């Protein structure tokens, strides 16, 4: 679990959403597991406007943060789950690092800001949902 909070607006993985997100929705996208809602507090959080490709992640499932390399935003085959079919999510980065079910929602932090938030894994790999190109979310 886990969300960026930044200005009136709350980042969540689309497939987390809760009653309260959907029912306060400003923008979803299926393809990229994301989901945005408003809220009535100002958020704790700042978001990165850059080409970073290293960063450091909090892995929920070791209470522990870690640092990584992860690829550029990208189209990537995602097997089917209980939550999706299967299909190609959009604007996805890789690293090599620990995530297991419930560590998405971690966020992925680089010298800027937030960069995006965990969102699929397994076998040594995790991976995030960019939100860098999401340049409404400041104002
Ligand atoms: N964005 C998506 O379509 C997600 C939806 C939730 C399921 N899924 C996924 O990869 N979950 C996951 C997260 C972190 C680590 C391992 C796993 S699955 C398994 C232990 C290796 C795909
Ligand atoms: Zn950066």
């Amino acid at each position: 679990s886990g969300a960026i909070y930044v200005g009136n607006y709350r980042v969540v993985n689309r497939h987390l959403a809760t009653h309260n997100d959907w029912a306060n929705l400003v923008w979803e996208d299926s393809s990229r597991d994301l989901l945005v809602s408003s809220t009535t507090a100002q958020g704790c959080d700042t978001i990165a406007r850059c080409d970073c490709q290293t960063g450091v992640y909090y892995c929920s499932s070791r209470r522990k943060h870690y640092p990584v390399s992860f690829s550029k935003p990208s189209l990537i085959f995602v097997e089917a789950s209980e939550y999706y079919p299967a299909r190609y999510q959009s604007h996805l980065m890789l690293a090599v690092g620990h995530s297991e079910p419930g560590d998405c929602g971690g966020i992925l932090r680089c010298q800027h800001g937030v960069v995006g938030i965990v969102s699929t894994g397994g076998n040594g790999l995790v991976g995030f949902a960019d939100v860098r190109d999401l340049l409404w979310l400041d104002e």
